[PDB]
């Protein structure tokens, strides 16, 4: 692993304070600007619907991308919850209260064996089954997020084969002709410090790089942050034109 | 199907010729600036790597989007050929002889047999390693459509997985408003060079399919493939 704190120059610019944490997948070789940090462990929050996903796909909660989980009629202050979704859109835009159901339907005990198999955080689902991700007992650091997402990646997890290429799919958020993004934003705010996630990975020609960031977000103005300094620091690695 | 000739106007700008065809999704309903072309069939070129991938990886020729293809030594034309390969790259830039290698392990009798399965054009086939870039085989942007929509919802007679991966490998282009999975064709053996752009975008809660293909006089012109079918999709409000 190396440390970079020059990193720390494009969250200074973005007004922020947080940690990157950079894995090179070809050379087996982790990049971050603070060390401490990438191994505090914290609230997942969304970036629990990566397990989420798989859990309910592996059994059958979820029968595919395509299942339309209807709104259950309570407005809320997203707008863009406040509708019909299937997979692909309940994480693009994030949507609770469709997660909180699969919870929910999965129940306690095959969500807590599910943990335990995936290796994820420190498999603790204290609290309700229904919302252990943003206020319950759950926490996860940036160093082990970047070790479940490899597995992942390499449908490695023990649930299937398709049910971890259906998630994969719906953690598309950016491509183009340089690179591929999959990934999950979070946002905690139940317990301090509140902070925002974006983890997942930018797949190359013939390298993939994981990434899982997180940042202090005292407010949701600062949600476009996650993205914008990842960026920087990519372009900086030179990972990203 | 609606017939829309102001999309013209985006092949003027260029003095080019050629076909849009869209299909709306939830509508059931399709679109093109140009009826009688959208029904013409031509060679599909690289077009063919949709269903070679799906023939290949079904019959364990390609184990996975991972394998690599080691390049043969032999330098090529086009750059980016001349280096090793698997799924994703050979697909993104059109690797001829990759594919090549695929179709000469399938055979003539299991590619055949898989072409009439997906009603793939006209299915024409000792032509086995190059039937799609100079053999009998031809389609039209309307049958690329139809191909297309069994291919998205798994319909087709491969594996779920086998359409899965080949799925991933079309993918193009994403953002927050849209996400683009197509192949694009280039076809120069047989007369009238022509461009093709064939796939679909999907929106948060539609689908439009799309098959696109320009007569290519000059190989100046091949950006011109995904720019026109583009400004086809700013003027239906399909993308900002």
């Amino acid at each position: 692993w190396q440390e970079n704190k020059s990193w720390n120059a494009h969250f200074t610019e973005h007004k922020s304070q947080g940690v990157v944490v950079l894995w090179n997948e070809n050379k087996q070789q982790g990049f971050t600007n603070n060390l401490k940090r990438a191994n505090q462990a914290f609230l997942p929050a969304s970036t629990f619907k990566i397990p989420n996903s798989l859990i309910a796909l592996d059994l059958g909660v979820v029968k595919d991308e395509h299942q339309v989980f209807k709104w259950d009629g309570q407005t809320r202050d997203i707008a863009t919850w406040n509708r019909d979704h299937n997979l692909i859109t309940a994480m693009k835009y994030s949507v609770v209260p469709v997660y909180q159901e699969f919870a929910r339907q999965i129940g306690e005990a095959r969500m807590s064996k599910m943990l335990h198999a995936f290796d994820y955080g420190n498999e603790d689902i204290s609290g309700n089954v229904d919302s252990f991700w943003l206020d319950g007992g759950i926490r996860i650091s940036a160093t082990e997020q970047i070790s479940f997402l490899r597995k992942l990646y390499h449908n490695k997890l023990h649930v299937s084969e398709r049910s971890q290429r259906i998630v994969k799919q719906a953690m598309l958020t950016e491509a183009n002709g340089d690179y591929i993004i999959r990934a999950k934003t979070g946002y905690s705010t139940r317990i301090e410090p509140k902070i925002g996630w974006w983890v997942g990975w930018v797949e190359l020609d013939d390298n993939v790089w994981f990434f899982a960031m997180n940042m202090d977000m005292p407010t949701s103005d600062g949600l476009g942050l996650r993205q914008a300094i990842t960026k920087e620091v990519l372009k900086q690695e030179k990972i990203i034109p």
